């Protein structure tokens, strides 16, 4: 009975934008509005087919519909004849994927903050899921988690490499596929590692998985320091089964994860994140 | 052509309820979602259906308004036995607990208080760039809610302190005016950078009303505003041209974050997250 409509921003009010990202879904830039003085990030993509605007649009209107505190904030789409974008917050610290493999710029991640951001990929997930209808990802990647000036997850890309996620039952030309991705950032998350390293040609990563192989589970891959350890190796090994059924849905990773965050003090994940920025900074 | 609806949470998913605070504009309590696995604040009532009516206009007023300083509904819990409104739990609570908590807050770094003041800045001024242009009219340290890093968060679209003179005979017609906000931000701003009760010799607020009506406003001097503050004297023009006895004399939202950009600009990012763990290693072991 409550709807809210999402505000039309005029092109002319987006000062400064610099190209941030190109990528397959299209390219991203920063941006600051001339009334709200804020830095904001624009996702846009030749004249525009109508096909084009329509995908556009279904993906600003899902941002907007599961508005929820680990989703991307969408703020307005710009929808001119001379350009077409969405608008949303900015995130500076970018996507996961560079936090885990800058090991210059991030030589250390306390374990804290890594298990506060895999909680908070779940929660936004799982809000997803219990959307009505349920809103499903169908694309996880380290890629797609942004991290705000806190280290804080905020999901993107919702709405219709990147082999690594899949399950083996889509090789074959569902709430359970999403979990399943989940459960390979987590291993990605406690290892720092690529999935799959020795691997060379995807298809190989497609039979190894085919055939209910799984990336290492080793004394290397996760050392012995990991806090919970036991705990999140059979969170993940149940998550990634090779049977969909078998796969938990991200409210049992909820209740299982709650009492491993609830382990660390709430002013270590602080601690961790200005250490963070510490180490980068020198 | 985008409309987003608000989800209705049932009541039946909200666990562990406990009276949080009561006040004038209802009680706040906190709980926690059984699907969501989130915590939350709920704020429910003491039902008419001029009640109802004026509970949904609050909740399609926050939904209509989401932005990054607004307090973000989540969902409305509309149900014969219960009608309340949930949004996000913000743990340390309102910016008056902690300008006038000193015992827990003993230090607050200047870096915090002017991230605090440009966050509210920001959040009204984009309440005054809506269509059309929503107006506040009942800004206080009470309705600024501090989320878990200290960012404000706006709600809620002695309390006569942060009333312009204007508005105590409600002029609705007449004077239901954009300078009126304006004026309550130049108090907080005031409270802010002194820690201090305006018109604290002041026991009885009708004086207050009076004295202010007459032109006066909190004392400007070397111990309710220390030099030792940084950048004093463009503060002290801020809030002096924000509580001019001549409304149209006070500058839109818009002047003054151009002249606060410049300000924020100075302190490193990193001067922000020491300030705020200073605050809540402070807080605790006490
Ligand atoms: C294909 C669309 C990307 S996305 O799939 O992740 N989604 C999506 C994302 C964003 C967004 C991105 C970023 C960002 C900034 C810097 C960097 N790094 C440093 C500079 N060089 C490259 C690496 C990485 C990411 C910040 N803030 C945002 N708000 C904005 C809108 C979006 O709309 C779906
Ligand atoms: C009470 C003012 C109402 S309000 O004016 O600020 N508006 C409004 C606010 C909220 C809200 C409030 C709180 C909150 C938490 C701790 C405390 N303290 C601790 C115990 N001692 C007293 C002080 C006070 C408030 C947290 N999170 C929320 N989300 C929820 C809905 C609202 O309705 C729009």
């Amino acid at each position: 009975a409550i709807c809210s409509a999402l505000p039309t921003i005029p092109y002319h009010k987006l000062a400064d934008l610099r190209y941030l990202s190109r990528g397959a879904s299209g390219t991203v830039s920063s941006a600051r509005h001339a009334d709200w003085r804020v830095q904001v990030a624009v996702k846009h993509l030749t004249p525009l087919l109508d096909s084009e605007r329509k995908d556009v649009l279904r993906e600003a209107e899902i941002l907007h519909k599961a508005r929820f505190s680990y989703i991307l904030p969408i703020l307005g789409i710009c929808n001119e004849p001379e350009f077409l974008g969405i608008v949303t917050e900015y995130m500076p610290n970018g996507s996961l994927n560079e936090l885990l493999h800058r090991k210059t710029e991030y030589p250390d991640v306390a374990w804290p903050l890594r298990f506060r951001i895999l909680h908070e990929i779940a929660l936004g997930v799982n809000y997803l899921h219990n959307m009505t209808p349920p809103l499903l990802h169908h694309d996880l990647k380290t890629q797609n988690i942004l991290l705000d000036n806190e280290f804080h997850v905020k999901i993107a890309d919702f709405g219709l490499g990147t082999i690594i996620y899949m399950p083996p039952e889509n090789y074959e030309p569902s709430i359970k596929h999403d979990i399943y991705s989940y459960a390979v950032i987590t291993w990605e998350v406690l290892s720092r590692k690529q999935p799959f390293e020795d691997v060379t040609n995807p298809l190989q990563i497609m039979y190894s998985v085919s055939q209910g192989h799984r990336p290492v589970i080793n004394e290397e891959s996760l050392p012995y320091d990991i806090p919970h350890r036991a705990r999140m190796i059979s969170l993940i090994e149940s998550g990634w089964a090779q049977n969909p059924d078998e796969r938990p849905s991200f409210l049992k990773c909820l209740i299982e994860l709650e009492p491993v965050l609830r382990t660390f003090e709430e002013i270590t994940f602080l601690e961790a994140v200005i250490q963070l920025k510490k180490t980068k900074l020198q």
